Protein backbone atom coordinates (compact mmCIF):
# COMPACT_ATOMS: atom_id res chain seq x y z
CA UNK A 1 0.00 0.00 0.00
CA UNK A 2 2.51 2.32 0.85
CA UNK A 3 4.79 1.07 -1.73
CA UNK A 4 3.13 0.36 -4.90
CA UNK A 5 5.26 -1.71 -7.58
CA UNK A 6 5.98 0.00 -10.57
CA UNK A 7 9.70 6.37 -10.12
CA UNK A 8 9.37 4.66 -6.56
CA UNK A 9 7.62 7.52 -4.25
CA UNK A 10 9.43 9.15 -1.38
CA UNK A 11 7.31 10.72 1.94
CA UNK A 12 8.85 14.25 2.88
CA UNK A 13 8.93 13.52 7.73
CA UNK A 14 9.44 17.18 8.34
CA UNK A 15 6.34 18.02 5.77
CA UNK A 16 4.00 15.11 7.41
CA UNK A 17 5.32 16.26 11.09
CA UNK A 18 4.17 19.68 10.14
CA UNK A 19 7.86 21.07 11.79
CA UNK A 20 7.73 23.50 9.05
CA UNK A 21 4.21 24.55 9.99
CA UNK A 22 5.43 24.90 13.70
CA UNK A 23 8.45 26.84 12.61
CA UNK A 24 6.06 28.92 10.50
CA UNK A 25 3.97 28.93 13.94
CA UNK A 26 6.86 30.25 15.83
CA UNK A 27 6.55 27.06 17.74
CA UNK A 28 10.18 26.40 17.02
CA UNK A 29 12.85 27.99 16.07
CA UNK A 30 14.48 27.85 12.81
CA UNK A 31 18.05 28.26 11.81
CA UNK A 32 20.82 28.01 9.46
CA UNK A 33 21.65 24.18 8.86
CA UNK A 34 24.99 22.65 7.02
CA UNK A 35 25.07 25.09 4.66
CA UNK A 36 24.57 28.62 3.99
CA UNK A 37 21.60 28.54 2.06
CA UNK A 38 20.20 25.15 4.08
CA UNK A 39 17.18 25.84 6.82
CA UNK A 40 17.55 24.00 9.99
CA UNK A 41 14.29 23.90 12.46
CA UNK A 42 15.55 23.16 16.37
CA UNK A 43 13.95 20.68 18.15
CA UNK A 44 13.32 18.99 21.84
CA UNK A 45 12.41 21.52 24.45
CA UNK A 46 9.04 19.97 24.34
CA UNK A 47 7.44 20.10 21.15
CA UNK A 48 5.32 17.13 20.78
CA UNK A 49 6.15 15.17 17.05
CA UNK A 50 4.34 12.51 16.85
CA UNK A 51 1.53 11.42 13.91
CA UNK A 52 -1.12 8.32 14.80
CA UNK A 53 0.44 5.25 13.32
CA UNK A 54 -2.92 3.88 11.94
CA UNK A 55 -2.82 7.39 9.78
CA UNK A 56 0.22 6.39 7.87
CA UNK A 57 1.15 2.94 8.06
CA UNK A 58 -2.08 1.26 8.46
CA UNK A 59 -1.09 -1.76 7.27
CA UNK A 60 2.39 -1.12 8.90
CA UNK A 61 5.90 -0.62 6.91
CA UNK A 62 6.70 -2.44 3.47
CA UNK A 63 9.08 -4.84 3.37
CA UNK A 64 11.93 -2.83 2.02
CA UNK A 65 12.42 0.87 2.35
CA UNK A 66 15.45 3.39 3.22
CA UNK A 67 15.15 6.18 5.88
CA UNK A 68 17.60 9.47 5.59
CA UNK A 69 18.26 11.87 7.08
CA UNK A 70 20.22 14.87 7.79
CA UNK A 71 20.61 16.16 11.63
CA UNK A 72 22.92 17.74 14.23
CA UNK A 73 23.49 16.95 17.64
CA UNK A 74 25.85 18.84 20.43
CA UNK A 75 26.30 19.16 23.83
CA UNK A 76 24.86 16.82 26.32
CA UNK A 77 22.64 15.02 23.56
CA UNK A 78 25.99 13.70 22.00
CA UNK A 79 26.02 11.27 25.25
CA UNK A 80 22.11 9.76 25.24
CA UNK A 81 20.66 7.11 23.03
CA UNK A 82 17.28 8.48 21.73
CA UNK A 83 15.54 7.85 18.69
CA UNK A 84 15.53 10.13 15.78
CA UNK A 85 12.39 8.84 14.24
CA UNK A 86 10.57 5.89 15.40
CA UNK A 87 6.76 3.72 15.76
CA UNK A 88 6.00 3.08 19.01
CA UNK A 89 2.85 1.35 20.64
CA UNK A 90 0.02 2.83 22.93
CA UNK A 91 2.36 2.19 25.72
CA UNK A 92 5.41 3.52 24.08
CA UNK A 93 7.30 0.87 23.10
CA UNK A 94 9.07 0.59 20.22
CA UNK A 95 7.95 -1.94 17.19
CA UNK A 96 10.52 -0.57 14.39
CA UNK A 97 13.26 2.91 14.93
CA UNK A 98 16.23 4.58 14.44
CA UNK A 99 18.37 5.12 17.36
CA UNK A 100 21.27 7.15 18.18
CA UNK A 101 22.80 5.50 20.98
CA UNK A 102 25.17 7.71 22.50
CA UNK A 103 26.38 5.76 25.09
CA UNK A 104 28.07 3.29 22.58
CA UNK A 105 28.33 5.61 19.77
CA UNK A 106 26.31 3.60 17.49
CA UNK A 107 23.51 3.52 15.57
CA UNK A 108 21.07 1.09 16.08
CA UNK A 109 17.60 -0.46 13.84
CA UNK A 110 15.22 -2.07 15.53
CA UNK A 111 12.48 -4.13 14.14
CA UNK A 112 9.46 -6.31 15.21
CA UNK A 113 10.42 -10.08 13.97
CA UNK A 114 7.78 -12.70 13.10
CA UNK A 115 7.71 -13.86 16.75
CA UNK A 116 7.00 -9.95 18.07
CA UNK A 117 10.26 -9.87 19.69
CA UNK A 118 12.34 -6.61 19.15
CA UNK A 119 15.41 -7.79 16.77
CA UNK A 120 18.20 -4.98 16.14
CA UNK A 121 20.56 -4.31 13.92
CA UNK A 122 23.58 -2.31 15.35
CA UNK A 123 26.29 -0.52 13.75
CA UNK A 124 29.17 0.88 15.92
CA UNK A 125 32.20 2.11 15.80
CA UNK A 126 30.82 5.49 14.68
CA UNK A 127 33.23 8.02 17.11
CA UNK A 128 33.08 10.62 13.83
CA UNK A 129 28.89 11.25 14.13
CA UNK A 130 29.68 12.48 17.88
CA UNK A 131 31.27 15.69 17.18
CA UNK A 132 28.81 18.59 16.50
CA UNK A 133 28.97 18.89 12.71
CA UNK A 134 26.38 18.34 10.58
CA UNK A 135 25.70 14.96 9.44
CA UNK A 136 23.72 12.37 7.14
CA UNK A 137 23.00 8.68 8.02
CA UNK A 138 21.02 6.71 5.99
CA UNK A 139 19.77 2.81 5.91
CA UNK A 140 18.73 0.67 3.33
CA UNK A 141 16.41 -1.92 4.66
CA UNK A 142 16.27 -4.76 2.33
CA UNK A 143 14.63 -8.10 2.37
CA UNK A 144 17.49 -9.83 4.69
CA UNK A 145 19.70 -7.09 5.03
CA UNK A 146 19.92 -3.11 6.54
CA UNK A 147 22.88 -0.94 5.27
CA UNK A 148 24.26 2.02 7.06
CA UNK A 149 25.29 4.85 5.10
CA UNK A 150 27.17 8.53 6.91
CA UNK A 151 27.88 11.51 5.14
CA UNK A 152 27.34 9.62 1.47
CA UNK A 153 29.87 6.39 2.76
CA UNK A 154 28.51 3.20 2.64
CA UNK A 155 29.25 1.93 6.72
CA UNK A 156 28.49 -1.18 6.77
CA UNK A 157 25.39 -3.71 5.98
CA UNK A 158 24.15 -6.74 8.72
CA UNK A 159 21.88 -9.42 8.08
CA UNK A 160 18.00 -8.84 9.26
CA UNK A 161 15.30 -11.23 9.81
CA UNK A 162 12.24 -11.19 8.50
CA UNK A 163 9.80 -8.37 9.56
CA UNK A 164 6.75 -9.34 11.53
CA UNK A 165 3.42 -7.08 12.06
CA UNK A 166 3.97 -4.20 13.94
CA UNK A 167 1.05 -2.94 16.84
CA UNK A 168 -0.43 0.52 14.79
CA UNK A 169 -2.32 1.29 18.28
CA UNK A 170 0.56 3.82 18.72
CA UNK A 171 2.71 6.86 17.25
CA UNK A 172 5.05 7.88 14.94
CA UNK A 173 7.26 9.88 16.75
CA UNK A 174 9.97 12.54 16.71
CA UNK A 175 13.71 12.83 19.19
CA UNK A 176 12.44 10.37 22.36
CA UNK A 177 14.26 9.59 24.13
CA UNK A 178 15.08 5.56 24.42
CA UNK A 179 14.00 5.15 27.52
CA UNK A 180 11.17 7.53 27.88
CA UNK A 181 8.69 8.24 25.66
CA UNK A 182 7.64 11.22 27.34
CA UNK A 183 11.06 12.98 26.73
CA UNK A 184 12.16 14.65 23.53
CA UNK A 185 15.94 15.27 23.13
CA UNK A 186 17.04 18.42 21.85
CA UNK A 187 18.56 18.28 17.92
CA UNK A 188 18.83 20.26 14.79
CA UNK A 189 16.38 18.79 12.35
CA UNK A 190 17.11 19.48 8.43
CA UNK A 191 15.84 16.84 6.12
CA UNK A 192 13.95 13.64 7.31
CA UNK A 193 12.45 11.43 4.15
CA UNK A 194 10.99 7.39 3.88
CA UNK A 195 11.61 6.23 0.09
CA UNK A 196 9.78 3.33 -1.44
CA UNK A 197 13.24 2.93 -2.99
CA UNK A 198 15.55 0.80 -0.64
CA UNK A 199 18.75 1.62 -2.75
CA UNK A 200 17.81 5.25 -2.79
CA UNK A 201 20.49 6.35 -0.35
CA UNK A 202 23.08 5.32 -2.56
CA UNK A 203 22.43 7.58 -5.69
CA UNK A 204 22.71 10.55 -2.78
CA UNK A 205 25.31 12.89 -2.47
CA UNK A 206 26.60 15.44 0.47
CA UNK A 207 27.65 18.58 -1.22
CA UNK A 208 25.45 20.80 1.77
CA UNK A 209 27.98 19.20 4.12
CA UNK A 210 31.07 21.48 4.03
ZN1 LIG B 1 -0.93 -2.28 21.57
Amino acid sequence: ELCPKIDLPGFDLISQFQVDKAASRRAIQRVVGSATLQVAYKLGNNVDFRIPTRNLYPSGLPEEYSFLTTFRMTGSTLKKNWNIWQIQDSSGKEQVGIKINGQTQSVVFSYKGLDGSLQTAAFSNLSSLFDSQWHKIMIGVERSSATLFVDCNRIESLPIKPRGPIDIDGFAVLGKLADNPQVSVPFELQWMLIHCDPLRPRRETCHELP
